[PDB]
């Protein structure tokens, strides 16, 4: 049961940007968003594929826990805070694309379909290169299978580990104070147009839990703080977060 | 390796409070504070024995996971928070005791005493009642002591399920953001003299994580958000917080 809200076009017409934002209320199993259109079209999931990639690393124990470390390969990239060893919560922390481009290959092509297929996640297409296809491969996802997704992590129903989905969402975590808690992973679409960027997650308060899945077009890196303000504008809005 | 910094009895000294903050590096395994006497010397531990108290409930079964629901038993307490459903979670956020004294009972003394004596917890003694010697009876704690317990907590390594240590860890959530992220339990011990307020856990960064425990002369409840203010202080101080 979806409801359309064009009120919220605002949040992206100020920046003279477009894109969808979609909303579910779990307690009250209601969606919302500005786009029913967007909502369903899919994208390459960028770095929003780094949520099923920990899953599925760290079910087949390619990483063996949230602390272990992947030293740098030393060849230095664009990305400072990618020159540096990381664990599964920096690397998330901060994108670190080829972390998860070695998780991938240790994963390899067989078994990682085979988990994208469990989890019914987007297309389940991984045509192209094994440890680059959510970057310009063909595997595809919409918002609203975005939220699907993240739905059944919340509630363990992933076919993994429920130690492998709460390590997933530990790392996931991204804000957290006294009114709510984010665990949110954001993505940066450049390598096949329309460029855009993501932020998939959802927002947890004292009873009911919000998920949350947009997508907007990012013609230059500029305009990426907007994936999360734009959120957060429409959260505010509709009285989820102060 | 002790260090002592005397200066940062001024945060206290502004409020005409004082108290102890302890700090440890766990990288470079060393211990800072501003007064080596205090920091050992044992009080009662009150809300921060929520910590142990979840885990054993955990560990035992009596509680499931942190999404049971434990109802209001309709009677109105003090605490207006108190006055509803709480799981782990919000139970904590709320320092709900009359959640944790149902805890308590269903583990009864034999299984309590037993496993405090296995987390080498303070000085293992559960004197007074089955269901509030945390808060009036013969358990006593020093912040050192307090330390040492949160870090087998933070490495898994206490004799509990690992299932268990990640969920209690979970519900310790305070605070996150892009700089640091805070796991910690507040405290208030007013039923025995001198009445004190707690704050105890640590600060993750991307690549140490300092343990804190803290306790601080509380005559009045109108000083309670100084256990966070004077600590962050002294955070900031250390240049381990911006
Ligand atoms: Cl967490």
């Amino acid at each position: 049961e979806w409801q359309e809200n064009k009120s919220w076009n605002a949040h992206f017409t100020e920046h003279k940007s477009q894109g969808v934002v979609v909303l579910w209320n779990e307690n009250k199993q209601q969606g919302f968003t500005n786009n029913l259109k967007r909502a369903n079209q899919a994208f390459l999931p960028a770095s929003t594929f780094k949520i099923p990639n920990s899953l599925i690393a760290l079910d087949l124990g390619v990483v063996k826990d949230e602390h272990q470390v992947f030293k740098w390969d030393g060849q230095t990239r664009d990305i400072a805070t990618w020159n540096r060893d990381h664990n599964l919560i920096t690397a998330m922390k901060y994108s670190v694309v080829p972390v998860y481009q070695y998780f991938a290959r240790q994963i390899g092509e067989a078994r990682m379909s085979k988990m994208l297929h469990a989890f019914d996640y987007g297309n389940e297409d991984i045509s192209g290169n094994v440890d680059s296809f959510w970057l310009d491969g063909g595997i595809r996802i919409s918002a609203t299978e975005q939220i699907s997704f993240l739905r059944k992590l919340y509630h363990n129903k992933l076919h993994v580990s429920e130690r492998s989905q709460r390590i997933v969402k530990q790392a996931m975590l991204t804000e957290a104070n006294g009114d709510y808690i984010i665990r949110a992973k954001t993505g940066y679409s450049t390598r096949i147009e329309p460029k855009i960027g993501w932020w998939v997650g959802w927002v947890e308060l004292d009873d009911n839990v919000w998920f949350f899945a947009m997508n907007m077009d990012m013609p230059t890196s500029d305009g990426l703080g907007l994936r999360q303000a734009i959120t957060k504008e429409v959260l505010k809005q509709e009285k989820i977060i102060p």
